[PDB]
């Protein structure tokens, strides 16, 4: 399948998951140090163990969208629609803090659902599908 | 809430929440005239079981109508609905309510059962709308 | 409504594997023509086929429904730019993906894949695909 | 024993939805005559009907079995004073209750309704009704 | 359906559940204060939170039977048969304390089973079906 | 236990408990002659699986017989049985035992699977009897 | 390979209850000849038979498959020295054991019996038996 | 139950849960706490986020503040509470509780036990229960 | 394990469960307690009620009385037990335990923690386990 | 069925479970006192309650094999093959300590699986099927 | 590991463990040439799902081959396989791998789904082999 | 969190879990403990047995030894730890823990509470967590 595809003035992205190394993002360790403090890493062992994977995965998904979108000539505010899949909606507050770092001005249109699982296995906690309006 | 991109309008998934802060959960949360319309029965056991979903569905569809009115269109300009359920057994109720808003020809439709929607498990139905309005 | 044109795009209702002439859910290799069975990967061994037949046959009906729906409107698989694909069991993905390759020889679509609980009309539907077409 | 008179009362065995001429469990609108389908609320839409058909058809077979059993003994639905009604899923109640209204136009019976785990012969039976008749 | 129906010398009642206001009885608060002390309310927060709903629901069901029966010209000792449905038989001791307040002399015939659910939803913990012998 | 109301006698639901204080749970809790009758097999695995329900069923039915004798009737005056099971898979065993007490024509019958009966989960079968004895 | 001789022993593949001429899983008394039904313990009562029929019929097909497989190689049930027997529900054991008695009138085999989760081709197979034969 | 009890230089609290001593209400979200305490627990103003984080934040705060007020009614301050035993229905809630606990121990935190149990009184909607021990000569 | 232990003015008990130190029996109902203690726990004489309430009442009593007897073997009385930690398999059992606890603290009750856990030693039939702390100069 | 059967130079045993008195072995109490210390009984109440049933059942199964095998003229080292069924593989360390008492020299060939249940009910934790090579 | 008894050789149940101390769990734990052979696809989602079982199956079968070589035979001397799965849905993958080791005529076969094998739940397949080698 | 804390003659430890203060690793089997400590926990050398017993033995040892080392950093020895509260995910693991605890209290064991809870920090792979109280004048 195609990372993104252009159709008229719209760009459709595939659903994107937190993978790089072939690994699945699973904690702060997987992300650049400046970003950690930016996601809210506290330095406390137990707090970072819990919040870390969701924060890291959410960042990785959102940054991959930003890169994929740019590599087609757009910026984050060209994204009209987000469809967001979770294994656990109680993770939403964590996702929402990260999404704030990518949409500081006008937020995209949003669909948010809890599903069972996504590819390639159950450790994926978040998948985002993006739609871009860029003539 | 909504956004224009060329001739299309895209809506956020709408959930049956009062914008009371509360989740709609029964005939009492909808105006008297419409209860009769959703198929309210009067009898207590029946309306206890059907009322949450009918009310929730109507709430969501009407929210969609109004948002589309406030953008220039009516319901027939809604061409694609993505519809999320906690329980597909509710679908017959939902399809009854939707036939109220599309009496002629329905839109393109997607229907899946998912686990939960925001903001909690009492929400039985979410609809995401796509409008074509040049 | 099974499809609707808006501008350059055509939108398809989500498609499930229904035997459109018996009103029942496709359930195995018996629901597909003999030479298509070889194509889907049928092996001839009772148990292998009992196990793969449902997802493979269901995947064929969905994708071939999409192909025919698009063919009839003048378009092609390469015009079907986007697929949203709902599974009851992601373990069926390799099977589904073997079939999807058959339908997209040159221009693969953009893809989203999730496991949900269930689809219409009941729990024996294993795969559902929502297709989006760009055809000026 | 499907029924037994004791004094003024007649007692019926609990009744399940069995196709009495094929020995199988009623499973949808196909098991009922076409004009009765409209009466039960069939809509013509594939998925709505797939979902309501079983409980509605099962409810019809049970209630119509009771009606016929009572008719044959000289009585009427108004003589069927008491019903005990067992469900696998109380969410089916609105459907069942739509059908029960059909059988009781003037004198509704006394009613008990519970969700139990299961009934004979297997888990596809959705509804079972025990009827009690007063007929001097 | 019919609250009760007369057939010869017998009166059949419908199964009765704890509803009034359209609410489902769910604690001591739903019952008259003299009755609370009578059901065994302790005044302790945690004890009353647990015992309360079952005690209150049981009383409400039994009193509705007493009223329905009287409104047909009988008293509690005219009830021959009780069929009693529970979501949880571990609630039986609570039910049994209340039933003692309605049958102090000779107890009716009894059938007692745990079922899954009753109408109109899962918060109903007790439903009683009564049969009356009253020529 | 039982009560007269006109020509009918009504019985409390009977459970398979010794009136030892204990729940009957196997062939050992029933007299030697009847074991052969319930279909006891001699082999250990089989009788371990069938014995609880056969014994329990027999215990309950016999309790019903005696209560009906102590009121003037025999089994044929029992016209309606309501029968509660923890597991309908047990029904075939139960139906075998019941055919012992109604060799000719069975009574009017209701059969459901419920969750539990008193006084705990080891009780597999409860029967409520209704007698017609003018 | 359904069987293989090595020296004096013949080894059988595990055997499941498949209707070998319709490719489907045996499911009740209807899958067995009428006089064999009496032998298996059919009672004529709808619900008793609905409940015992599957395990009894499945047990007959498995054991009779073994008998025929062994008969065709010159041997007998007394030559079938060892059985490994897999169940989905050990509560079916008394039924299975009633049928196994039929096949072993003089020299019963050595026996292992376990409850596992599942067998091929799907979850409706209730019983599977692996047989080992000593036939010089 | 005794709210607290002295024994030598020690004061032992009963395990505390987020219930109104008045209403008898279980604390269920932001609406049950002082307005500026909300943005102090990290409320965002977003409906869905606040619905998800509200209950654990509110209950934690309510419990921790109870401890404070109780400790006050015996002469001591938050910093004399040296031991906490903290019981959760769901340890995924820990980061939320930890945010709140920092607000009460800005300087040096107490000794700490944290376990996930099945349930606390009076029902399953109670997400956190803390037991406090005080050293106060 | 040490039944109890002194440390300054304090005596700490091991968590106690309803087992016979003799038989090795787990207490399972009324039949395991002194006859007049039965109607003192609220036995009704009804078979089914007593089967349902018997085990929690009997186990609670057995545990609480153990505490008493232990506390006695060190010179103290029930009223010097100032802290209890109480562990349940099922908090729906709380009203039963609370009835019993009143019988041991008729005057002023102790400091109290109550949680529902999954299991206690030696098996799942143990419904209640109490841990006691004593102040006794 | 047949406790064991001879076929050429091989002896097949039936799967064997811990039964005597018709009871199912369920603790140290069911086994001879010298053996208890030999299985690792500590004397501590809680330890013996947990380890006891698996240790006792494993011993009973293995000793019954030794007796059945001897009663056909062989010794434990005539057993070539063990097939071992468990309700819970976390019991394996306990089984393995006991098996060491029966195979001190060369261990038999081994198949080990967790199954759901065995005959006659769920309290059986171990069943062993043995195969003997004894011309 | 194995034992001779007359003309037969009996093998211990083999599990897919490296003798690294680790459980094999994906294509990466098998040599490049064989990945192509097991049906490795290159695409990431597919190979993530098929790779554990194919790798595990191949690991187990090859272990069997080598053990049989180190005793004088080849694969065709393996006449009976007992095959244990955590999930029978894996069987098609397993049957593909096994067809690699028995290209002509398969051996006598037993296939059940069990709960777990040693040493933990990540092991998806265990095979017990019986060899006939005079 | 404070590792330990003094209050009068008492020292209270935070509940301890089997994590490396260095790596941040959760202890998962024999490979995480000193080699001769393995056969001291009862390692057999068998692959399958050691895989099954390794994690509980290793985690118990790691936790108990932490307690020791901590107690040392305040001047006391294992025998001044008079109270332990021990939390398990699975009490079937108790015999393993008990073996290990004997190695630290060869003479007279401490006061003891043992319960099965659902989970401990930081995740579900933690099988045992012990809380220690010390008397040390
Ligand atoms: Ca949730
Ligand atoms: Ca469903
Ligand atoms: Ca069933
Ligand atoms: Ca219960
Ligand atoms: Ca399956
Ligand atoms: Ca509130
Ligand atoms: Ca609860
Ligand atoms: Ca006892
Ligand atoms: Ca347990
Ligand atoms: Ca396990
Ligand atoms: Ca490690
Ligand atoms: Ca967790």
């Amino acid at each position: 399948y195609a990372a993104w595809r252009r159709a008229g003035d719209f760009i459709f992205l595939s659903g994107i998951i937190p993978v790089n190394t072939g690994t699945i993002v699973n904690g702060f360790q997987d992300v650049p140090e400046p970003v950690r403090e930016l996601l809210g890493a506290t330095g406390e062992f137990s707090t970072d163990a819990k919040q870390g994977p969701i924060l890291a995965q959410s960042w990785y998904v959102l940054e991959s969208i930003r890169r994929t979108v740019a590599s087609a000539g757009g910026q984050m505010s060209d994204v009209i629609k987000l469809v967001q899949y979770f294994r656990n909606l109680d993770h939403f507050p964590y996702y929402s803090r990260v999404r704030k770092l990518f949409y500081p001005d006008q937020p995209p249109v949003s669909t948010v659902v809890q599903v069972s699982e996504m590819l390639p296995d159950a450790t994926v906690l978040i998948e985002v599908e993006a739609t871009v309006w860029l003539p």
